[PDB]
């Protein structure tokens, strides 16, 4: 399955996606309105639905091909809507209790990331939460080599098909990651009153900002 390959490619998948679901559930009500930016096949959205059966999910992505898989995943779910939109396009009108994203925002230029965080806060209710599960750069080129070693170590320990890891490395060449503490400070710059790294496995981290808390 697609879901098994993602666990193979992503170190501490269960910790990082689990941490995103847990922090949302401890920050918003059961009936929360949640925006999922770069939802893809809707993997984080599925994890949220499992925890929050009464939550309204809006799944957003630039790729109709990716959303086709999200449509199938959520075939019979009447509290899930799907919007075709770029992160750089106007966000859907607030208010949202939570805006979430997994492995998407790293594709934007740094200035576009900072602008996006500001635009996200504007569509969040007071006390609202932004959560990102993100590929993060090491703070030095030497530590980046160690980050890469640990990613490789997980992929080989997971018995990952060679051709799928090759495709994975190729996709990462088109990412523009930065270190977690830099993008956490960008949340503070954007006007989020608290921001924190909840969980981290070297190259992959779950962080959140709160709009008043
Ligand atoms: N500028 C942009 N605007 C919207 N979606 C974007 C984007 N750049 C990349 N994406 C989307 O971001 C996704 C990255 S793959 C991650 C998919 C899913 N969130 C998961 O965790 O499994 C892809 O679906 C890609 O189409």
């Amino acid at each position: 399955t697609y879901d098994a390959l993602r666990r193979q490619l992503i170190p501490s998948f269960d910790l990082l996606y689990g941490s995103a679901v847990s922090v949302v559930a401890m920050s918003v009500p059961a009936t929360a309105r949640i925006l999922d930016l770069g939802a893809g096949t809707g993997l984080l959205g599925a994890a949220l639905r499992e925890r929050l059966p009464d939550a309204e999910l809006l799944l957003q992505d630039r790729s109709q091909a990716m959303l086709e898989q999200a449509r199938q995943r959520f075939a019979d779910d009447d509290q899930v809507a799907i919007r075709v939109a770029d992160h750089l396009d106007e966000l859907p009108a607030g208010p949202f209790d939570a805006v979430v994203s997994a492995l998407s925002i790293a594709h934007l230029e740094h200035q576009d990331k900072q602008d996006l965080f500001t635009r996200i806060r504007k569509i969040l209710r007071p006390g609202g939460i932004f959560v990102n599960v993100e590929q993060v750069l090491a703070p030095t080129s030497e530590l980046e080599k160690m980050y890469d070693r640990q990613h490789e170590a997980h992929v080989l320990a997971s018995d990952t098909p060679a051709e799928e890891w090759a495709a994975g490395r190729e996709r990462m060449k088109h990412d523009i990651p930065i270190d977690v503490e830099t993008q956490i400070q960008w949340l503070r710059d954007a006007g989020f009153t608290t921001a924190d790294c909840l969980a981290k496995d070297w190259r992959f981290a779950t962080y959140a900002g709160w709009n008043g808390s």
